[PDB]
């Protein structure tokens, strides 16, 4: 009984035992041998054909003893007389009540406290002549059906033969020699030793002399039919058996190797000899799984709760791993980074450092109200005093109103970073700290620290944008005033006199749509014209390398398109009266404007360049009797603010550009200095000492009852593994 | 000890046996042999000796019977035992038999549990036994033990099958009661060799050693495995009883008290036990006898039915009365007479098909083989012409005659027809010689009686030899008459009928004397050289030249009738230069007229050799075709059907024409006298030699056989037929006695 505790400890910490097959002729006593090897009386036994269907018994180990089937599901038979009745009922259900057979195995599974995980196979007897309603080929049918079970390797064969008939008539011996010629896996059993004729004995058979078998024969005595009808229990049967073997004159010296107990001993011996050569791997596996627990149960081994040393050591190392994990998840130190999400709080936070600019773009880019209000500013800072020059206090007043609305996105950003940071800590305390009252208080302290620092960061952001409403410098990379638009070719490139083709063409560049285009050029397109008070060029792209032809400015005219055309999009044509120099009028050389102010702006650019106005009476003063005091002009079309409005608007857009980029670049730094790094150094150099201050500190870091039961079950598995290794050592000692 | 049923069955079966044997036929009772089968240590030999009743077979634990035993019980007066390999020694104590038989068994097979298929023959002679054969056989096993070869069960099963697979073998399927019935190997064998269960007796042994709490009632009530003959349970001596040497009376007493005291077998105690088994086997033997009797009975009926046909003539027999002798005369004479009628006259029945002869065929062939040696034997030509000439110039030898004289014809035909004397006599002798052989052939089947073949043959042969002289005289006189008168008013042609001779006997008939033509005078092959399309090509045709016309044929069937070509008013020339005529070619033409006819440039006829050319030119000159003289161009008027071939060159007396006339008349008269003799001589010998012999053989023969004596010494044995008679008589009486014995047994 060393494999018994081996197996039960394999069950407590949670073998390929060779199955057992009993073979023999009809009425040899196979089922009695089998159930005496199990230990309990539950198999059909009687005269004539009884076991007419293969039975596959799977003994396994458990804490209580009962039986179950694979067709009577759920029901756990606890009395075995019901098991026997169920067996015979199922057998009569399939095979019928006329001595038929069937190769369809019956599957049992019997649970018992001290058994092996075997597979005992009871098989029908071997018959010669078919009786009842059996088909005429019944011998081959039964023999094939049991050869389908025996010819496998690692199948022990109990060859059961009665002692009434001679040994040379046995069928089990023929089967055993046909499938096992060497006898590596054959145990010979001789039953019915009490019915032999008066004057004979099986002495020459039990001494392994008549037919030599490698492992010899075991003589057993079961219960007779009157003993089965008389309900003779197992104890009295074994007592009578031993009485017989100690009383019989021809067997009195072989009494210590005959009987049922010796048969059970020999089968245990065979099984134990078969499981060794598996002990190396079987031991190595559970040794390897014991290494994974021995590192842990050094701490569970001895307490004795309410000890200061263990609790303080736990506080220290838990705080250590929490701090390490926090700096690891924010700054992203190695190793073993997460590759399924972005991060805990690193990338999700840097995405808000560079999605905040999308919050600055959504607002506002408005409106015509801007133009109207800067006009009112120009008028009001000229309240009673009038005229030149363009005052700059209007600029300082407008840009202090357009950046004033930047307080809203900036503050928003902080809140996002807060809702995203206060979550990262919750992500690194929901899985590390299983101690109750230690994860919640840890979260409380850290989150209060973050809530305290968000106030400082908000005050700093308020101060930051309040600074940009103080000075409003103009020495930055924006252009100096009176430089609209793109003045002046980098200070005229240090040359303006001899340069006929030295960028004297560049004064006002802009897109203008041509309606009529000839066949050789292409189709309708909006070209990039470079207008000068003296010349004009046209480009198709930005490389500034077209320079095909130079279009004039002087002595040129302008007219409108015919009625009915969709001028919105106002299109104006150029012409000449004396000469045909337009040049290359496409019937007609027309240019389109997209808005309404653009038409007047380009008309004024032409009027300052030297182009005559679009008056209806100007045609009679086409190129003869010109400049008659400019009776058509009223001095002027738009005095004198539309140009001032445009100049202030350009200056404001440039200053907004640079202030947007500076807030966009500077606020991430200012929440990284006052919130992130300060939280980090707090979580490093203050979390422990501040954590030692709150609570009664006695009932801090307790169970956590799940941890308690987790500890108990790991400790019991540790003891189970040590016991199993001790048993394997004992079983290799032999 | 028994047995008693056998002592009561032996007398009637012994009487039946010696009745079936003393009747001499290959008839036997063939009592079935008893073969006992089973597995090892099923209790077989005990059952066998319980059937016999004497203790002489080995038995015990383990393997005992290792060689088959063929026990032949033989009925005799002196009881003893003998072996085949111990000839000359008689055993009286059976203990000696058992000891020496186990000595033999372990002497041949060894002492290490070996077997051998060589049986041990044993004969027990006793006044209380039948002539049975009891075959004790080893029990079959499955695994070889000791020194047995690995195929022990196969060779044991062959040892059994060479004994149980023969027909009419009782099989005692012995099975123990300890084992289940479905493990009985004896029943497997019985189902393999006897599927209907006609001859299988099921026996159950070792009933007293069954497991406590069970019983074999479901088996013995013939309920578990249904067997046609049923089961019988026996209880034998145990191993301790044999070691205790228990006698038979106590064993049977224990058997009976066991079957009576058992609570499950008390109502079967009459059909259980060893005596009941003994009774059942004896009943099986008796059933076999009474079941095989009807076949032998109707077989003896069918056999005696054949002998009765001949016994009916042999019902009364009282040697040696003249009644049987006179009946034998009438039988043999009448058989011989109808046989002689069968051989010649060709009356029924059962004419000889295998032999072409026969007397009628040989004989009436020699009637039409004789006319072959009338034409063949005698012959003369080209010399009788001279004799006719001298007769013409001698019978009117003083004065010349102005007529053709007749004595010349008479003397020539008289000199020639007397040459027929020899063939007729030879034919008569040859017919005698073959008929006298037929009469000896038709008395070889008469050899059942000696000294009667000789008398029959002597009488008949002397009769033929007494008649041969008479018929030779008659034939001589018949051919002699033909020389007397020599009439010329017969159907032959009268003188001066053919002029010119002869037109081939007037076209060989009288109907075609006008329809046919005279184109046939000289037949021969002749080659035509130039031939048109319609006639054929260069070819040699068959010309038939006539003194009047010319015919040409391409075959012999004579159905063309193409054209009749002229002879008179014709010419002849030879070919132009350059040709080698050897092989000479001749052309026919005319100068006055252009009648050729149909010249194919040109009409040429070719001949092969030199005699052919000159012979056909001679035929042209004899017919009247103009010669090839130098005046060939001037043949206009000076020729007038030339040829200079009237009778002969140049002048001889008129004896040629008269000799030709005499020759024609002589040949015609010889033809008609040959018709007369060929048709009349066979009639002569059928009337004087055969029909008279037949009348003698049907009428006067019996009186001549009966006249000579003695009547007793004339007919006798020939002891072979007498022995046949006695054998038939023994068969008759023996078969009736056998029918009587069977009739006695049936009731
Ligand atoms: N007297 C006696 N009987 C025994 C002994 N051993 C077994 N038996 C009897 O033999 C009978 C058959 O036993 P069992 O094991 O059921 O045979 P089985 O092999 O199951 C028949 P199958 O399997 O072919 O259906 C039983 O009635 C049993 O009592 C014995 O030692 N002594
Ligand atoms: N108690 C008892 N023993 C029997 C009975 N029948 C046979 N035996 C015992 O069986 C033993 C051998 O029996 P036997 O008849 O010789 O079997 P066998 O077939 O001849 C052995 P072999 O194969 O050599 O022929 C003997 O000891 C005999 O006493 C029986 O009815 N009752
Ligand atoms: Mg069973
Ligand atoms: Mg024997």
């Amino acid at each position: 009984e060393d494999l018994i505790p081996l197996v039960n400890r394999l069950q407590d910490a949670f073998l390929d035992l060779p199955q057992i097959a009993v073979v023999g002729g009809q009425s040899a006593g196979k089922s009695s041998v089998l159930e005496n090897f199990v230990g309990r009386d539950f198999l059909p036994r009687g005269s004539g054909i009884v076991t007419r269907r293969p039975l596959v018994l799977q003994l396994v180990n458990a804490t209580t003893e009962y039986a179950e089937f694979l067709h009577c599901k759920g029901k756990k038979f606890t009395d075995f007389e019901e098991v026997r009745l169920e067996i015979e009922a199922e057998t009569d259900r399939v095979t019928g009540t006329n001595k038929g057979i069937s190769p369809v195995p019956i599957n049992l599974r019997v649970y018992s406290p001290h058994v092996l995980n075997l597979t005992l196979v009871d098989l029908p007897g071997m018959t010669k002549v078919p009786v009842g309603d059996q088909p005429p080929d019944i011998e081959f049918q039964i023999r094939d059906m049991l050869m389908q079970f025996v010819t496998k390797e690692n199948c022990l064969i109990l060859a059961v033969s009665p002692a009434n008939s001679d040994l040379a008539n046995s069928d089990a011996l023929k089967v055993a020699k046909e499938v096992d010629p060497q006898g590596q896996r054959t145990i010979g059993v001789i039953t019915k030793l009490d019915l032999m004729d008066e004057g004979t004995d099986a002495r020459d058979v039990l001494e392994n002399k008549l037919l030599p078998l490698r492992r010899g024969y075991i003589g057993v005595v079961n219960r007779s039919q009157k003993d089965i009808d008389g309900k003779k229990d197992i104890t009295a049967a074994l007592a009578a058996e031993r009485k017989f073997f100690l009383s019989h004159p021809s067997y009195r010296h072989l009494a210590d190797r005959m009987g049922t107990p010796y048969l059970q001993k020999v089968l245990n011996q065979q099984l134990t000899n078969h499981i060794r050569d598996t002990l190396p791997g079987l031991r190595n596996k559970l040794q390897s799984q014991l290494l994974s627990i021995e590192k842990e149960v050094e701490e569970y081994k001895n307490f004795r709760p309410d000890d200061p040393a263990r609790k303080t050591k736990a506080l220290l190392q838990m705080v250590q791993q929490f701090a390490v994990d926090f700096e690891k998840r924010i700054e992203g130190s190695g190793d073993q980074i997460d590759t399924y999400e972005l991060s805990g709080g690193a990338r999700i936070n840097r995405i808000f450092h560079e999605r905040f600019p999308f919050e600055l773009v959504k607002m506002e880019f408005d409106e015509k109200e801007l133009r109207r209000e800067i006009s009112y500013a120009i008028k009001n800072i000229h309240g009673i005093r009038t005229g030149l020059f363009t005052p700059d206090m209007a600029f300082e007043t407008i840009v202090k109103k357009q950046v004033k609305k930047i307080r809203e996105p900036c503050l928003k950003c902080v809140d996002m970073v807060i809702s995203e940071l206060i979550s990262t800590v919750r992500q690194c305390t929901k899985k590390l700290q299983q101690y109750p009252r230690l994860r919640e208080e840890m979260e409380r302290i850290v989150t209060t620290h973050i809530r305290e620092r968000e106030g400082r960061t908000k005050e700093q952001v308020m101060l930051l944008i309040d600074i940009e409403l103080a000075y409003m410098n103009t020495n930055h990379e924006d252009f100096i005033g009176f430089a609209n638009a793109q003045q002046r070719s980098n200070q005229m490139n240090k040359k303006k006199t001899s340069g006929n083709q030295d960028e004297i063409l560049v004064i006002r560049k802009g897109w203008l749509t041509i309606n009529n285009i000839g066949i050789m050029k292409g189709g309708s397109k909006e070209y990039w014209f470079v207008l000068t008070a003296e010349n004009l060029s046209w480009y198709k792209d930005d490389e500034e390398k077209e320079k095909k032809y130079m279009l004039s400015v002087d002595n040129l005219k302008l007219r409108d398109v015919e009625k009915g055309f969709m001028s919105s999009k106002h299109i104006f044509a150029l012409f000449n009266t004396e000469q045909r120099n337009v040049y290359k009028d496409y019937r007609q050389l027309e240019l389109a404007c997209e808005t309404q102010e653009e038409v007047d702006s380009w008309k004024a650019s032409f009027l300052r360049a030297g182009v005559y106005p679009e008056r209806v009476g100007d045609k009679e003063k086409a190129s003869e009797t010109e400049e008659n005091g400019s009776d058509s002009f009223m001095h002027s079309m738009d005095p004198q603010l539309e140009r001032q409005v445009e100049t202030i608007r350009n200056l404001v857009d440039s200053y907004m550009a640079i202030v947007n980029k500076t807030v966009r670049d500077l606020m991430p730094k200012t929440i990284m200095h006052l919130m992130i790094n300060n939280t980090k150094e707090f979580i490093f150099s203050e979390l422990l000492a501040n954590l030692y201050s709150c609570g009664d500190q006695n009932t801090l870091m307790e169970e956590s009852a799940e941890q308690a039961q987790r500890r108990d079950e790991m400790l019991r598995m540790y003891h189970a593994l040590k016991e199993a290794l001790s048993i394997i050592g004992d079983i290799n000692t032999t």
